[PDB]
């Protein structure tokens, strides 16, 4: 699975540059890039989309004198490579699961700056519950690539869109339903997962409220955004289980060479901390999380206003950031929850006693077993420069969240 | 936006002077400021609507000594400097924002003397809501300009008026339509204002009734009049968010130069608080309010009969003006609106959960939010001397307006 | 119109041969062509009626050995350039006005082969009327294109659609009538129109009396069909009022690469005049006209029985044309006079008494050198007549 990681993001990282060195396109600003990528990695998973020539919105200017403008781009040198490699035996067939993850990390940006419930709206449940409805508006072949980390509220959208979109029909829902049965690990979520496959969704607010107390399954991966990957020059330890991408995403950092986009200077925090909040796919997780691991604040978007166009964003400052302490992703679910006699013969032996003395009310059984956790993840943590196990002590930005 | 705010009303008194006192217009007189600045205003935006030359009512004599008459004055001399204004880059672009500021602000006397209602009447809604059918006689280009102060009603008879008016009929729609959404902050109203985008105009009377339930965000600045603007000698620190238009035009009054004109003398209450109402954007907002910023009781229309004609109106007295409070500019809606974990990070964290366990309708549902909502403004209101934060604590011409 | 042409032309052929090219679709079969172009046509406008992936019938086999079967293709490389034309500014908006004369074109050869007469059986008059008649099954933004094009009976049926089905109603309806009245120079049918504008359809029977005389102005343009485009290899003065299209086409006709296909060889004479029939929008015009501009018989629908289903035509022979003479595409009405009921028969007397038909004239093949039609043996016939 990790074997073909390390030679993915050199020739990413090759091709991402070629577009925008072709054009005289800036890789040290964020929305260069993360257009540039944008149109880098569509050829890889929706081919007919963009057009072979078309113009962007980039930041055009040297040594900081960059300004908005249309700019026309040649991507069918691009083109070619990205169709080449979707059924290259070189991925052993790991095409399809790689690219799952990018599309999911990348548009992280856009859903922050344009805080959107697609999902949960179309579920019809509280609109803060876009937690579970996670890789949204990625390909189907991707939804059906790496379904562990689509979100089960997207594959649970995605079964009731399978309900309100034919043997081919069951082939598609049921690996929707059953990675929505992987992801959520309850054993009443599960049960009343299977009786939303049919067709009914009365409990689909007992669901959004159970997935308020059970936390299902999300699989985690440590995935650079564009601007980070055309900024990298390091991409021999590549893994996805280890401190390479904390460390070699602090070098980024530490080169100070990539300049971020916003309304105003104001947003200089808050954009850093949406790399952050993009790279690790741990952009909704508490302040407090935040703060320990990474050594700083995170700004909420509570704190900023409408985000500006992106025909008007304007480079706001440079890119930084800092951490003490990492862990290997969430593979399971956080929340796990994982003295009588009966002597069976008429032979006599000394008796000691270890003792000395609705569906819905069941959910809530298991939802209440998930009030009384105290220890979530999965193992432990390690701190920067090792695997050095470290518990987290508290903060005091626990229980505040980004989009909370 | 405030950079250019402090160079502006120096270089307008300038020119608002030279017209006057050409002709031996004294500036002492609100209606020949009034008229005098209703040319001015013409220059600047319609350039193709005023005479070079033309007669005008005055008010024409020494030492108290005027009478009404038309006078013939010299425009060309304001003529070519306020058309080199418009694309003039000294203004960074603001010079249409700040002009369409401008002209809101001087017609509210006519409209306050001369109670109509253009925009309802027209919207075949409730007469009593032209407080949110601001900014209607502007040019459409201002419209374009600063359609955030233009209410949304106007821009709603806009929306109207270009269903009632070929690609280029979108372009003056979506900024027309986008304004109405961004003025009203209601949930149900931005889905019901869209409704208006098509023509379904049904629920225009819900509209106005939600208006007077849902209070728009309705951007203010702080502008004075034409009689202010020619008696103000300082602009120092002429920004729009702070306690300087309050403390400049109480010199203004402290001066005692100014002098108002009416059908008689019963109005100089009544003219005074015009120039309350005109300057801060206050005829809609509520008199225990403005008894206790301003300290002063505010006289309504229907205690004087109708106004005499523009060619009747006498010096009926100096102007005055007093205030022990402000705020700063109304920048969201007066009355504003505005609890699980999400598991993106495999942290092993203390589990908290805050949790023990027809569309008109819905528009009723946001309508009775804002009726729950007593508090009135965005964070505060600011005494006299300072911006020292007072709430509004209440008076005895509580939800009181001028023409209510 | 004609300035993007000789280049807008090109784009349109660069999609021919690379869907069939890929899956070794033989470019030789005019229903290969048929069915390929419709489809790529298909892209054009109507984005969402056609399939990524389809199979369609076409002719497989090497050298002659064509046997007919389904053959799947990627539609989806062809998908993407035919939307992207639609607001390209290379074309200056001229996509939409011309795919409305492309699809107008395309769509000659099953109406021929098939004989129906659906707007006029929808509008209830007579079935002869099948020349003024244009434009139908078109989509509508196409019909919003080139509402000339399309003949005022089309918007008269959408007329009369249009009041046997909202501020919207207004503007397709005036674009309706505006061109029923534009089509339709007829000052006594105007108003006659205008009464079939909220439904007084009682002198629809007079309209269709009146279309006998008075011939609607029904603007041509040279455009080539699938199989013509796919073996055109020179645009570079394609233009749309000349004699370009007239020599262009002549030079695949001298090529003898293109194959015809039908129920039987009988109709390779007939299947050579439907090329003729299409390209200059001559379908339900009197034979003996084009008799005289190709210098060649024209056959009859009635000299052959009903068409054979599409999943049983063969081919029969090879595609070959000829003419001496040509004209300018008849832009105004090619009759022209520069009780109520009466009023109408009046204005019909004043076009049954007009001879002369067309513009200004016919030219000769070569320039456009003016020549004047003097009559033919084989007149008094339509393809249908």
């Amino acid at each position: 699975t990790e074997s073909q990681i390390p030679k993915m993001y050199e020739m990413i990282r090759d091709q991402m540059r070629t577009l925008a060195s072709t054009h005289k396109i800036p890789l040290n600003i964020d929305h260069n890039c993360e257009v540039i990528g944008s149109i880098i990695m569509a050829a890889c998973t929706n081919n007919r989309d963009l057009r072979p020539v078309d113009k962007y919105w980039f930041l055009m200017g040297p040594a900081g004198a960059e300004v908005m403008t249309e700019v026309e781009i040649d991507i069918q040198p691009q083109l070619q490579w990205a169709k080449g490699a979707v059924h290259d035996p070189k991925y052993k067939g790991q095409w399809y699961p790689f690219l799952a993850l990018l599309q999911i990390s990348n548009k992280t940006k856009d859903t922050i700056l344009w805080q959107k419930y697609p999902v949960t709206q179309e579920l019809e449940i509280s609109n803060s519950l876009e937690i579970y409805a996670n890789g949204h508006g990625i390909k189907d072949r991707l939804k059906n690539s790496r379904p562990r980390s689509v979100g089960p509220l997207v594959h649970l959208l995605h079964l009731k869109r399978l309900q309100e979109n034919s043997p081919a029909v069951n082939g598609i829902r049921k690996s929707i339903v059953g990675h929505l049965k992987r992801q959520c690990i309850g054993e009443t979520q599960k049960a009343m997962i299977n009786q939303f496959e049919m067709g009914r969704w009365e409990s689909l607010s007992t669901f959004a409220a159970s997935l308020l107390a059970i936390k299902p399954r999300i699989e985690n991966h440590f995935v650079l955004t564009y601007p980070l990957i055309a900024n990298c020059e390091d991409f021999a330890g590549a893994t996805l289980s280890d401190e390479w991408v904390f460390k070699a995403m602090e070098k980024i950092s530490n080169k100070k060479t990539l300049r971020v986009c916003g309304p105003d200077e104001k947003w200089i925090s808050f954009m850093n901390q949406i790399y952050i909040h993009s790279v690790f796919q741990t952009t909704g997780e508490d302040l407090g999380v935040l703060e320990w691991v990474f050594g700083g604040r995170f700004c909420q978007r509570k704190e900023f206003g409408r985000y500006c166009k992106k025909s008007q964003t304007k480079v706001i400052g440079l890119f930084t950031f800092q951490y003490e302490y990492w862990s290997k992703p969430l593979k399971s679910a956080p929340r796990s929850i994982e003295i009588s006699c009966r002597p069976s013969f008429k032979g006599k032996r000394p008796s000691y006693n270890n003792f000395t003395s609705s569906f819905y009310d069941q959910v809530r059984e298991e939802c209440q077993k998930y009030m009384d956790l105290k220890v979530e993840g999965t193992t432990c943590f390690y701190r920067k420069g090792g695997h050095v196990e470290v518990e987290f002590p508290g903060s005091a930005h626990c229980n505040t969240y980004l989009f909370g």
